[PDB]
């Protein structure tokens, strides 16, 4: 339930801004001479989930601080919507609402699109002892908007940075050669302060893993057969994840397992971003 | 793309990736030799923003360097099990910013693909397919320039760039003749007019503006309106379109049909960095 | 102009004015309470960017406010003793970033005076004086805003805005009719097209283009390449152009004049900052 | 003879072709598809003072790395230009050329003038025991390349920024009343490292000044009489600046004065621009 | 360990060469024309542990590319010194060398000090089982670089920032009241990807923190009895941590427990900097 | 002496924070609502000098503007210190008190350890018709920081960078030969507005020096006889400054000479930084 600050986020929309008002809104200024106070209506045009409502409010704000919000249904972020529904009204000057309304739908639609994608996965996962978690595939310079974006649709999140955890991949095993000398390796570097997680294509180096006492184990893309078993092999030394073609049709499979998280690209990367509308301007 | 152009955003998203130092690569670091790894493209589409994977690691190490045995450029097709790019160099540098890179590759040649899948579908190449301002944002730059790639061309950049009279602006001044005249007014002679037209009646009144836009009109109406405005100002086309739907407009002597889907509701393209051995 | 355009370039300018810290003003640093300063304006001609004035001012300091008497906008004309401006706040406050702030204003001031001075000399009020993109670098923006206080108006902004094709680019493809279609077949629908045109014949050869240049051409010939032209397009006047020689074209039905000087040679207006005073 | 480094002055130009250039110069990139070799001439079409040919250079290099640079005459920064001047030949690709051609103009004509302007005032001034110097009264965000312009044009500079020395300004004073006291209170503040001037707009107030022992007393806008009164009176116990009314055609006044420097703000706010011109491009 | 990668550091340095030098040098190009090449040696001065020297050759070559480092003893970070060693020579334009020295020798000199404190506070501990780590305690805008010497120094590294570990201090467990409410509540929180420490100042809140499975615990300011209880209290349920007047002198007291890791904050913000200076310049050839 | 505006700090205390705060500050976020509103107390835990009492404030205010600070002591910076004291009460957002705690903490020790130090130096030294300088040895990207908690703890200073005065040091010398004429060519160089301090290692050299008019000379290392032998040899044509193995024992011994001011490095680069804590967490009302 934690939103994003101001701190976090003014410089990025403020650059947004930038981008999609080079010089002035000739189209708008040409014909709202008047800086005339409007009403303006925000409507969900489709059904899933709200996420980024606070964003969508500090662009205008950025733009014009004299703007301001009536908000009828107490609608907040996390809240399902359906199509025809009033979010928000949006009361200012015209030309500051009919000039950055493009920039905040641009970030609303993109974050309630990922929100409710996650929502869809967790929903349709059904367990909920097992987790559904994100990953760094994300739009670049957006991180910390689509992983705000995830925890609001349901989701959890996964290391921020390559800074956060040591996350061994199939490269950096290749690298060293073995597994055993790999974590060993990690572990000498940072001694206690960061967990482990592996990636792990076979049984036998999950056997091997768990033995040198990882903290996480990552089944990358095993079967289901596989996954029983390994979960008994590994004996519960170690968590487990699951990943890979992991999509919306697929993720049921998991369904009653003993692992602790599976984990998906694509609520970052491949979301259909949601629709909301505006109109309804009106003087007032 | 130039360098000038892309580094600062380049830059940050690998401040961004890169926060402290990368724990889980620098654990291993040896005293071996450079490594070579390959980029293998894992499905099939468009490839864009190749220089920009490769401006990303030369960004991070500039003694990184590039073998292509393909001749792989921007706008070439893909199929799985692809050998797109070989990356040589120091193996922290190649391991730690493989993954920001990935990211903008993915992302880009998604568009690519998907401005390519509306090009074929449409069929008719009088017609062109264009793209918009619903973009992810501060990435509208690359996001377009990979519409390029894949068959689009772009529309205005930014507010400042034309001057596109929606409804509301009509609504507010009352006359579309009397919108118009007011534009003009405004702007010298050196900015475009487009009008977003939802009736066939004001669509006659505005046409001299510089192109017309029938928002969301039916397939009887686009071609009654077509013969009205005479060709005075260009169509286009717009609303309610889809990879399926597009079609429709096939054989029309419309100018342009335009999509936001391109940028906003793109699927990224898959790649993946295997193969990591050392040099000898 | 809007606080998000302006920002991080009077920020600049402040963290050049002031590496370590204001010694001279520091020094005197008092346990006094806020004083005033009046700005006045010490020369004729016309205000420009006072906002931009203010805008220094609360950016060093949020808590400095100011008291404008005579209700002075840009764009309003000046004369020698001229009370424009007071400014409240705290006394380093002031005496720091009054410098920063008179440049930013001189400057500006300067190009709107001697826009108004052309437009003035010009007399007829058909034709309009537009500007270039000869401009001092990296304040392209402010100097645009300035020609249009001053009763100009604003040619493109960038290489990106609008197609023009100089002499070079003609003579490059050999044809006109060539090179022009050979640019707007490379951008879509959306981009103006100029051509410069140092010869009648060929200005017969462009018009449909969107805009004509007649580049330094004589009086005798302008007449004719304007029924030449016959309103197939818009006609820009442009070389030799200097206040005393701008008054020659007074009469002709071309659109607009442009000229270089306005921005890169503009003597700046001159301001000054007297009549501190402690407030009680 | 101190040229400017790349590292002072590249993240400056950088901005400047961002600025120019925001998408693409689709003027020339539909024209020249070829990125064929060509040699461009730049001419000095007026006479003046060269400044600021190395950041001309720079311009293009930051564009593309392959340009390279003929110069046939060996001109340099300092150097007399007439009409007609081949100062530079510019050799690379033809979109190198013309795209960032402006720009490198831009600084190229602004700096010359300033140069061209400095040198004007240095042989009107005509005394060589007399210096010219400038002041912060400068367009923005380009001080450091407007400064170097001034010694180039045999000028000399004062201190950049507020940082540098302590100036007594009229303002200063009157807001602790005294002279004595203002100076007193300044050199308390920052005792030994650090120069002090004062303005003094009367002939008291300098005898004052010159007694409480200050670095530089600057006569503002003082008469021919008077300026020769208070030299004597300051009796050489500081230096003596002036300045104010300081024109193409007043500096001549000062000639054969004991003063140590003129300064003027117009050398850098009110400078006039040298032209050069861009032809002669071929292949090559 | 492993050095500074340049895209790490390169625009902290850069800011620092800015700092120094805000219109030119004068002293420096008064003197020396841009055509002469010298070359200058860097000697310490002090008995102690190099640290950054990378960063040292890293701030010539951004304010100059064409300037070049001799080194003749082979002398990397982590390795001793002794008065009068000569670490590196470095050759390239006089006012390449002398500009941006003082900045060079500020990162190497500070850098170099951590170190050499922290190798003096391993030594003096003497138990080698037992580790030193750091803290957020440091001189702020240098996290990155502080953390790296005390590396170098022997030592090892903390959680660099709030955002890497869930440390739970005794204001954390006053506010939610309990110690296994406060960690279950963490965890819920942060799944899988964080570890969780304790504070805690008492035997028998260190009982219930163990029983609900914690990975690190931290003994703050404990006494020798008390530590020594409370490691079979533990039973090796999770790691010990020790902390709190732990200075140059009081450090040996821990040598033969079977706690994990003491840690200071000393190591960075207390840090007398090791001295080295660049003498004997000379012009080549 | 004056305090730091917020223009010419924010900039720094914004990547401060950035840099201890990645991602969301977990450990805090997990035990306490948005809600909730607290007192916090900070006391100094040692004697000494206070500096950067109004840094430690803006940092809480640029996390969350709605911070507000009760100060029952009116202490300020350059006020005495002891152990226990209560130097400022602070209010607000628990999350705001309890995540930017650490970076303030972080500035206000390091630079009261600064200011302590320097008046232990200066009281040290008795003479006070002698002052006491610093220098650019300073922990690099906080020289502006480091010199403000000089002036605070008694101390002046020096040129902040190689742009403000002209130094010429041993170096600059040797390579015009002549002192003379050395000074000659950077008085030509820069003309009037730059001050013009020579390094001097021998009698006979700060004799040639005064003679040219310097504003300062330095006595780099010289023995009391020679002091004493060239403060009357310069026979007070330009400044004396006294240099080289000053540290807090040795500098008594230039008590009652006629020099200046005597100058040290310690004092920035070498401090220990002053210790505080932030105790006694409650909620209001």
């Amino acid at each position: 339930s934690t939103d994003l600050t101001p701190f976090q986020i003014d410089d990025t929309l403020k650059a947004a801004l930038r981008e999609d008002v080079h010089s002035e809104d000739y189209s708008t200024n040409a014909i709202f001479d008047h800086h005339g106070q409007a009403k303006v209506s925000l409507f969900a045009k489709e059904a899933g989930v709200l996420a980024g409502l606070t964003v969508f409010q500090r662009v205008f704000t950025l733009f014009d601080a004299e703007v301001t919000f009536q908000n009828p249904h107490q609608f907040k972020d996390g809240d399902r919507l359906t199509s025809g529904d009033l979010v928000l009204e949006i009361i200012g000057s015209v030309r500051s609402l009919l000039t950055c309304e493009r920039v905040a739908l641009n970030f609303l639609q993109h974050l309630s699109g990922i929100a409710s994608m996650t929502a869809a996965y967790v929903e349709a996962l059904g367990d909920d002892r097992i987790k559904v978690f994100d990953t760094r595939k994300t739009t670049p310079n957006l991180r910390l908007f689509e992983k705000y974006a995830v925890r609001v649709g349901g989701g959890y999140n996964h290391r921020f940075n390559l800074s956060d955890a040591i996350m061994l991949k199939d490269n950096h095993i290749a690298a060293v050669g073995s597994v055993q000398k790999a974590i060993a390796q990690a572990r000498a570097y940072a001694p206690f302060v960061k967990m482990v997680e592996v990636e792990v294509e076979s049984l036998a180096a999950a056997e091997e893993a768990a033995a040198a006492g990882v903290d996480i184990i990552m089944l990358d893309n095993m079967s289901l057969e596989q996954i029983e078993q390994a979960i008994t092999l590994i004996a519960g030394r170690s968590r487990i994840e699951c990943s890979g073609n992991i999509d919306m049709t697929t993720i049921s499979r998991f369904r009653g397992l003993a692992i602790d998280y599976v984990s998906s690209g694509s609520l970052t990367h491949s979301a259909k971003s949601l629709d909301f509308s505006m109109k309804g301007l009106t003087y007032l």
